[PDB]
């Protein structure tokens, strides 16, 4: 187990007048500099420095200075200032202010971070004035974002202060002449201070206000300290800007504010929603499409659809300008979507004809077999190309890509069945039939193109289809357990497990032949198993109905509309790439408009009609 | 019927100037000492005392002094003080202040208790200064905790004052020089004052604040009056400390406060949650495992799992440190749990093989029969050992031990079937089959080891399985009633009750042959019974569905997670004892740490990450 950061009870790890390690740590914690005065003599006598491993705990390397700042008294510790002085006179080649832990848990932890966390501006000023680096990276396992014991604030003192909304500390760390902290400074994972605020943000409104206020103030202060730097353009090692990161992490509240950010006054160039004109309840705004339009790779639209895995994906594609941007794309692509639907209907109309009318008529059948083979190959190549593109995030959103698997599965069976027909084996007919069955089920994918049908479909396939596998797994365990019991008991009907499993399943569809069976010597006991099976399978069905019905209470119809918009969003961003055989170019959305002075942006004109909001401002 | 305590309307039970009993009780109730002045002369004339049975009601022994305190006027009665004086001059060998009732209902009731209940500090001071014992036990049936007419406050004046939050009275009873009341003082059932507050506590928050405030103040005052006494270490006749009693009675609010009690300042040694270090939303506390760890017999963990019967059991195993303590144990024992699961799967894989493949192959069957016999004996001995250990609380938590019954039942049938095979009777095959059926159903017990499967299972078996027996009891009554009717009507199909019961049941599984039957002379009337049975059995099914569906509204998913944690808690505390053939030693949890001065405790380090709570304290 990793050692604790500070412990009044547990002692630190062991692994002129004497000033050994234990008595050194005792005086610094109590905050009495009077007893510390002889430390310089002992250090001079031994020709050693406070940064030496002898004056720290070997498990972490926690120095005496870091010990001192962990027991602040009313926001200050009188022992830390003499401690730095004695270190200065000791001739330390490694200054105590810049000392860091070495443990895998608290790696990079420094005395400056402790002072920032303890909300003591006095210690923060005192350490920085003495040369405490403001770019020390606390890159330990405790500070990394993961399940369980963690506190991610970035890795920098400036980012830690921002995450604790210490407005006084961030002001000093930026404006101090001794050692200013750059806003461009970057942690080990590529996250800046703005990125850190994004990925600590929750969807709760108390913490969303914290992040939005910190994000707004730091962005506005960045315009003063570094006017030539656009802080939102810095990307992590994953290549994500703070806007893109908010999309991937699925944090709507911070995502919405950045996407619709508007500043009035001198800070206008930092805005992303430039209002254009208003007439009554009609508002027109020029939303900025920088890093939002799908024309550029790794955009926000692609990240939400294919890279985000949070349950908040459907609620993000309805925010402006994404709602209107996707609608603008959908109206341009709805003609192609129906053409794709028409081609699949023709392909499966031919599939049905060949499957049924199978042994000029022979020539039509010969052509039908050939067209099916080409159609199956075409679908197989298209689906393989889709999975090749989405190879980095397979099985991450299987609830949405399950139709793309079915199209591939039907394509594989279509091609394989034709191959078996070439081999003239009798087993080609089944595979051709299962291809026909799956494809007619795959026709339900295109219902998303119609609001009239797509909205209704969304309410259904969300949970119910995934629930049935959970009942079947127990039911099949129950089915095989009773089947062997009946077979082992009827051998002195149910001639084999396969027949016994068949008979037991018939009881579920209301066709069981629950009788004495008139033949078996153990007719009563065999009946007991059938009666027990009937009671057990109805307990399981009632167990299923109650659990499934529980989802009805919490359902909201707005979610079904939102999910349908996400389904159209995924389809648009896939068919924008054209086809596998023809990767047509992508049209850039919006128009280039000058919005200020650094300032031209690819703005997208969104018009907003809202009677309720307009009447609220009215007297 | 027990007589009333006080009655303005009903007279008390009958069973110098004259001062008979009736005129004595009249003056004391009215509170006029002027008419009482001659009482000394009458007592002197008769050479009698007020404590004599003549001056009380024979049904209870309620004395005149207890009569006086039952009619206090504005918190005081002017007659009680002269009453004690006249008793003093009467030469009473049994002082009136210490007089108690003799009725089985109000046994031990004294005048001091009445003054405490009536919230009169003036009478409380007046009686105690005259020698009223502060350790009088009111051990009547009225003061014992039971259904109906009762008021349990312990049995002592100090405990009564604590239960009525009379802060002024408890202060006096503890600090009075005349007769201080010991906090160690114990009632008839072993309960001290701290125990009394625990078992009058409700889970409501108005009364929880009452108990917590009284528990905290009395514990803190105990450190001043008796610093050398640890009041929480006193146990009842059942052997339960106040912490253990709160667990058995299932009162979370008082249980949580004691389990996580933290005091800052001089009262630190009374704490049980010693905070260690804090960094942002990360809090680390040293919870005390005294009487909590399962290493010691009759611990809190065992009491909640096996001794508590309240519905609050699942909500207690999620409180810290119990939540982390059980998780620490579970991670150490999850390797053994799967090994136990693997052994049962192998045992039932062999059971299935022998059951099916039954008349080198013969040698394998011979070995399989032998291995099943040893496996059945092993399970039989293990389950008997489990019930021997839990013999004191069988059928108290049958909802949790019902799987342990099924394992025993399957073990008994496994052994008995092999015994019958030795006898070479034909009836061994059925019992071996029912053993196979039950064991495959017993495999559902091990689903609790996986969160992925255990959580889903908990939602189902809570109510639905127990509900079906309630429908079947009426249905079987309906089944036998109609079966005899059809048989008595078809004798001029349904040749016997057994066949008639079989045919009627088929209508429930959607296989009834509801026809005119073409043979019976009373074909129309027999059809009426079948039609009536169909309507009646669907009314019962609709009755069942509506009643069962009503449970969906009030269900909370947090309960299912909590119950699963309790299920793992029971399994851990059972497999900690090793096996019946090898009772391996128990590992003590936590580490011994010095926390103060009486002070070393077996503290358990629990680390708490809570962003929402941390942000609440932030500006
Ligand atoms: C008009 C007559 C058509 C006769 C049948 C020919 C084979 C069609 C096979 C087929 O079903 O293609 C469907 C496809 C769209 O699939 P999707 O985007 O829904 O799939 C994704 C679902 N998630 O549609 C297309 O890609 C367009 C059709 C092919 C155009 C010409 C191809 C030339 C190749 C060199
Ligand atoms: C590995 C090969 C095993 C072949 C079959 C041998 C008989 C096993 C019988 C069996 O099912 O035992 C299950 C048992 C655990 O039961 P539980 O704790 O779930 O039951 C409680 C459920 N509520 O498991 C155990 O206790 C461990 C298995 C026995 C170890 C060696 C025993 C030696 C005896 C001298
Ligand atoms: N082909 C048009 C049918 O669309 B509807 C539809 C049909 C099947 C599944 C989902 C929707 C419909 C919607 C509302 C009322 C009636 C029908
Ligand atoms: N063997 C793993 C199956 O677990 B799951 C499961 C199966 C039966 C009963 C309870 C749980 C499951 C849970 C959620 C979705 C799908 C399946």
């Amino acid at each position: 187990e990793p050692p604790p950061m500070e412990s009044p009870f547990q002692r630190e790890d062991r692994n002129p007048d004497r000033f050994d390690r234990d008595r050194l740590f005792s005086v610094v914690s109590r905050g009495v500099p009077e007893e510390l005065t002889g430390l310089l003599e002992y250090l001079r006598w031994n020709s050693k420095y406070l940064t030496d491993s002898a004056y720290t705990e070997g498990s972490t390397g926690k120095t005496c200075l870091m010990k001192a700042v962990l027991n602040l008294q009313d926001g200050v510790n009188a022992c830390i200032m003499p401690l730095l002085q004695i270190d200065k006179d000791s001739g330390n080649p490694k200054l105590l202010v810049n000392a860091q832990c070495t443990d895998e848990f608290y790696q990079g932890h420094s005395a400056l971070h402790i002072a920032i966390e303890k909300r003591s501006l006095q210690c923060v000023k005192l350490l920085v004035e003495n040369g405490a680096d403001v770019h020390l990276r606390a890159c330990g396992r405790f500070f990394q974002k993961h399940q369980g014991t963690c506190f991610y604030f970035g890795e920098l003192p400036l980012s830690l202060a921002a995450c604790t909304k210490q407005w006084d500390v961030v002001t000093y760390l930026l404006e101090n002449p001794h050692q200013p902290a750059s806003l461009e400074a970057t942690d080990s994972l590529g996250n800046t201070v703005l990125h850190a605020l994004v990925m600590i943000a929750d969807n709760s409104p108390e913490n969303s206000a914290l992040v939005i206020h910190m994000y707004d103030g730091l962005l506005q202060m960045g315009a003063r300290l570094c006017p030539t730097v656009q802080l939102e353009e810095i990307s992590n090692h994953q290549g994500l800007t703070p806007l893109k990161l908010a999309a991937k992490e699925g944090k709507i509240e911070i995502f919405r504010h950045i996407l619709q950010r508007e500043f009035s006054g001198p800070y206008q160039p930092l805005s992303r929603k430039f209002t254009e004109w208003c007439y009554g309840p009609v508002r027109v705004s020029l939303y900025d499409l920088s890093s939002v339009d799908s024309w550029e790779k790794n955009s926000v639209l692609e990240i939400i659809a294919f890279h985000c895995k949070s349950p908040n994906r459907h609620r993000m594609v309805v925010l402006e300008p994404l709602n209107k941007l996707l609608q603008e794309k959908w109206d341009r692509l709805v003609s192609r979507f129906f053409f794709n639907f028409a081609c699949y209907l023709v392909y499966m109309f031919i599939f049905t004809v060949v499957a049924y009318h199978q042994p000029f008529g022979e020539s039509m059948l010969l052509l039908g077999h050939i067209l099916i083979l080409l159609g199956g190959i075409y679908l197989l190549l298209g689906q393989l190309w889709y999975f090749w593109r989405r190879r980095l995030f397979i099985w991450i959103s299987f609830m949405d890509s399950y139709f793309e698997i079915l199209f591939l599965l039907q394509a594989l069976l279509t091609v394989l069945s034709q191959v078996l027909r070439f081999m003239e084996t009798e087993w080609y007919l089944p595979l051709l039939v299962l291809s026909l069955v799956l494809g007619w089920l795959n026709l339900l994918y295109y219902t998303r193109g119609f609001q009239h049908t797509g909205i209704y479909s969304v309410m259904i396939q969300k949970v119910i289809l995934r629930d049935l596998l959970r009942f079947l797994l127990v039911y099949l365990v129950f089915l095989f357990g009773f089947a062997v019991a009946l077979v082992s008991l009827s051998r002195e009907p149910y001639r084999s497990i396969l027949d016994a499993s068949l008979e037991l399943f018939k009881f579920t569809i209301g066709m069981g032949e629950l009788a004495f069976q008139e033949q078996l010597r153990f007719r009563g006991v065999v009946l007991l198993l059938l009666l027990a099976y009937v009671l057990l399978t109805y307990v399981l069905l009632l167990n299923m109905l109650i659990a499934l019905m529980s989802e009805t209470v919490n359902h909201v119809a707005d979610n079904s509309w939102s999910i349908w918009k996400l389904q159209k969003a995924i389809s648009v961003l896939e068919m924008e790439n054209g086809y596998w055989w023809c990767r047509r170019k992508k049209h850039r959305e919006g128009r280039l408009l000058k919005v200020g002075t650094r300032d031209e942006r690819w703005c997208f004109r969104v018009e907003e009609v809202n009677w309720a909001a307009w009447e609220k401002t009215l007297p």
